[PDB]
């Protein structure tokens, strides 16, 4: 049958994020990530950046990958996906995110001591981080068919680890958690270029 929608509330927790580095990109996009226990949840910001940046993961994730719907390598997360990167990627999860004027950023990059990262709704990120020679002011969630997008459980939670950072989240949910709705990769892409504006 199809989904009930349900309310639930939740207890939230931002992760404590230790080992801290900061790291200048020149590209990479952002993403929520959400996790559940008995006790609470917590809702965290990553950056996928193209190319391999292990040295800058946690040991206890590094070995953990997906593949990607062309059979790359998405370091740090946790099955094919259904977008095409012609890279791999590593992801990583960060604290905090301090842009330069050229469109790089300064990334404080963190250890968390979560496990690896499930599920595809970091594909939109992945898509705009495997493209893009920019760090878009902006978080992304949404899972990937082709080019169009599909919406991702738990938004609320989600905007939570964007606006912690004065950030919107943009993208597709299922509760219309996002500050912006953008249905395909070609408007997150325009959307993620429009970000660098004022």
């Amino acid at each position: 049958d199809l989904p009930i929608s349900l309310l639930q509330t939740l207890a939230y927790k931002q992760p404590l994020g230790r080992n801290s580095r900061i790291v200048h990109f020149t590209d990479g996009a952002l993403f929520p990530v959400v996790a559940f226990g008995d006790n609470h949840s917590t809702s965290e910001l990553y950056i996928a950046v193209r190319g391999d940046h292990r040295d800058l993961m946690s040991p206890d994730v590094r070995d953990s990958y997906a593949l990607t719907g062309d059979d790359h390598k998405v370091w740090g997360a946790t099955h094919k996906f259904n977008v095409k990167t012609r890279t791999d990627l590593t992801i990583l999860p960060v604290a905090d995110v301090f842009w330069r004027a050229d469109g790089s950023a300064d990334v404080d990059v963190v250890w968390n001591d979560m496990p690896a990262v499930a599920g595809q709704s970091s594909s939109i990120a992945l898509a705009l981080a495997s493209s893009l020679p920019f760090v878009p002011k902006a978080a992304y969630t949404g899972c990937l068919s082709g080019t169009n997008v599909q919406p991702v459980q738990f938004g609320n939670l989600k905007a939570r680890a964007a606006h912690k950072i004065g950030l919107p989240l943009v993208g597709m949910t299922q509760d219309g958690g996002e500050d912006t709705r953008i249905c395909t990769l070609d408007d997150a892409a325009d959307h993620a270029f429009d970000s660098m504006e004022s």
